[PDB]
């Protein structure tokens, strides 16, 4: 865990518009 990663998924992560990641 680390702000680099952190601010990532933030970056877009409002309960608006899910991600398309590996998994």
């Amino acid at each position: 865990e680390t702000p680099a990663q952190r601010q990532a998924r933030l970056l877009r992560m409002s309960a608006y518009a899910a991600k398309r990641q590996a998994s």
